[PDB]
């Protein structure tokens, strides 16, 4: 399947409060995902095609949608 | 007994589109904590020191108030 593909870069200190901080990086980015998408409403194939980096910049474009409609 | 599920990397794509979706998530991402970070003013301080969660939570939450005060 395609699962919540998870960027492990390896920079530990606290194996708990790493964990911790990761878990929370899967919670934010999933809200991320979830209501960018659904604010843009843009096709669910492309939501089912969304690569971490289309993601993440799409938060960010939608940012700018957002700050041009002040 | 000890549950041996993840330990191998069920992990599947192309080594080069892999490494450039990477390169594009870290552009996405340091975009991304830069326009949330300036854009309310938090503090340019604790920016040297923001968790990736809190970094993606921080867009997430700018996004709702984008979205609900104007």
């Amino acid at each position: 399947m395609k699962p919540k593909t998870a960027s492990e870069h390896r920079k530990s200190s606290k194996p708990i409060m790493e964990k911790r901080r990761r878990a929370r990086i899967n919670e934010s980015l999933s809200q991320l995902k979830t209501l960018i998408l659904d604010a843009l409403k843009k096709d669910s194939s492309r939501h089912s095609k969304l690569e971490k980096a289309d993601i993440l910049e799409m938060t960010v474009k939608h940012l700018r949608n957002l700050q041009r409609a002040q």
